[PDB]
RNA sequence: GUUCGAAAUUAGGUGCGCUUCGCGUUACAGUUAAGGCUCUAGAGCCUUAAUUGUAAAACGCCUAUACAGUGAAGGGAUAUACGCUUGGGUUUGUCCAGCCUGAGCCUCUAUGCCAAAUGGCGCCUUCAUCGUGGGUUAGGACAU
DNA sequence: CATTTGACCCGCGAAGCGCACCTAATTTCGAA
DNA sequence: CGGGTCAAATG
């Protein structure tokens, strides 16, 4: 084998080759997480609305009521409860509410309702039971405990080796888990301070995590010694890298980063290889995808032709302030680069700002201006409900381009079979797709 | 006695999943503040910006045998499910991740909250009732 | 009038829970 | 952070 691999590169330095491994799969499933987030969030509060709606039109405070107008604005933005005394806390909210329906002529188990729609869980937590650690010896498929329901398995897998009987062995075990009895037996049965600080740490401290045995084998663990440590879950954008890597192997070890060794080891044998854990070979994306975004995920404003969008202040770039369509706040804005001199940074700041004159909101917050979309073209608008969205997957192939079938209903602009990567005698696609900085419209399939 | 292997423990980092809280975006509607034009100091319209409210945030796919509210009763560690077995939806060229989830079950895993036993509560179940919902989707491989 | 050709575009923050998989270190037991 | 966008410019 002689695969060496780190940082963003690898090598199979069997040959000499060097390959690239892909580097952003975490950061492209932390933004499909936070998009996940976002979206459960907001399905949650339409959950919570619709049932306070219900429940206040069922009691007479119907829509045109102000009990049901405080109520129903008061639990959009109800707080957050995780601490108890950028937002309100839960208290604040249902003290508001309280008052509301207060002076609505409301009865206490009226309030109590609201106040019980107000504090409702709609989608359950669900932590307690959900990393599986399975027995490591090969007989034994079975589920390990938490290390915290096993204390006393744990704390015999110590007390085992100490230099004392059964009687005494038995006795603190169970004095430990009766706190001067332990203390006096070791400073009478001199043990060793790392045996006793780990005694301690399974007696009192918050186990995370299950232990790699289950209770018929944390015991036994010497009698399969020689097994070495598994694994069964790798993080996925790790198992990608090393997947590609490994796939690059299948068609074509002292393998010096370290996380997910162990898989590699386990997929380089599949059964008993040896392992001795720009120039790196020296050493040693589609965002096409069925998966990838359909479209951006701030919506535009897409009016009588123009795109704009409003950014704040301290997201419009310096030398790029002629996108901000009103005339007055483009004079503004340069009058405040020629005394900031943002030229280098390009991003402005917030203190910057406020110091300029932008801070025209309810908070003295930075205002925000309406600016015209460059980089952007008809052709790539999509309008789903009341929101209208640049698309950079607009184009599956060119035939004249081929438009997206998952957006096909959703195009503003009407419409008027080479695919994308393919060889012909494709970078960027189009009605002259870009192949290799040479760009041509007579392109043959190859 | 060195080395190596395992387990345990601790700290760091990396990452994964769940549940929320916001800001921002967008659509409409109402206001205020200006800028302009147009009718005639006002009045009508367009712009910008602020402030209010409500609504949308991937497309879709799958579910009404579904889903949630309310009430009654029963069960609640001889119990349930995030567990086990075995699925189904997302799901498509195909296969997956992840999430959600049905039926049976308690051999492994887990089991919360408010008040020493115990007591409520969440929880699970059946029914009655008003109804209109719920899950997943912004990731990876392969093919094309 | 098809090509270069050069600049431009792209959602952020926090909290509460779980978890694994690698480093660093220690104990203990097994071996080779 | 590729896949485009526009307008410009041997054209
Ligand atoms: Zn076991």
């Amino acid at each position: 084998l002689g695969i060496a691999y780190g940082g963003k590169y690898t090598g199979l330095a069997v040959y000499a080759n060097r390959l690239k491994m892909r580097d952003d799969v975490a950061g492209i499933l932390k933004d499909r997480r936070k998009q996940r987030g976002i979206r459960r969030t907001a399905q949650t509060k339409k959950k919570r609305l619709r049932e306070l709606k219900n429940y206040l039109k069922s009691i007479g405070y119907n829509e045109s009521t102000a009990t049901f107008e405080t109520v129903y604005s008061l639990a959009h933005k109800r707080g957050y409860d995780y601490a108890d005394m950028n937002s309100r806390h839960r208290k604040e909210v249902v003290k508001d509410v309280h008052k509301a329906m207060i002076e609505g002529r409301a009865t206490e188990e009226q309030i109590k309702r609201v106040e019980r729609i107000f504090n409702k869980q709609y989608r359950p937590k669900r932590f307690n039971n959900r990393i599986l650690t399975k027995c490591k010896v090969e007989d034994c498929g079975v589920n390990t405990p938490l290390r915290k329901n096993v204390r006393d398995l744990l704390i015999e897998n110590i007390v085992r080796f100490f230099p004392i009987e059964q009687s005494e062995k038995d006795n603190l075990k169970d004095a430990v888990l009766r706190r001067e009895e332990v203390k006096s037996f070791f400073r009478k049965h001199k043990t060793d301070e790392h045996i006793r600080k780990q005694v301690y740490d399974i007696a009192d401290n918050k186990l995370s995590g299950r232990t790699v045995f289950c209770k018929e084998h944390i015991l036994e663990h010497t009698e399969h010694s020689k097994e070495e440590r598994k694994v069964f879950r790798l993080a996925p954008s790790l198992k990608t890298k090393i997947e590609n890597v490994l796939a690059v192997i299948k068609d074509e070890v002292v393998m010096e980063a370290s996380i997910g060794w162990r898989y590699m080891r386990d997929r380089l044998r599949e059964k008993k290889l040896p392992i001795e854990r720009l120039h790196h070979a020296l050493d040693a994306m589609d965002k096409g995808s069925r998966g990838s975004a359909l479209h951006d995920r701030n919506p535009l404003s897409y009016k009588k032709g123009i795109i704009t969008r409003r950014f704040m202040v301290t997201e419009i770039e310096c030398g790029k302030e002629d996108d901000v369509i009103s005339e007055t706040y483009r004079e503004k804005l340069k009058e405040a680069f020629k005394r900031f001199d943002t030229k280098k940074g390009k991003c402005l700041t917030d203190k910057e700002a406020k110091e300029a004159g932008f801070c025209i909101k309810k908070n003295e917050l930075v205002m925000s201006l309406k600016c015209s979309i460059k980089g952007t073209g008809p052709g790539q608008m999509i309008r789903i409900n009341n929101n209208v969205f640049k698309t950079n997957v607009h184009n599956v192939g060119v035939d004249y381009e081929r438009k997206n079938p998952r957006l096909s209903k959703h195009f503003i602009e009407p419409p008027p079979t080479l695919k994308r990567r393919d060889m012909v005698t494709i970078k960027k696609l189009g009605t002259s797709p870009t192949i290799e900085t040479v760009s041509a419209t007579k392109l043959t399939k190859a």
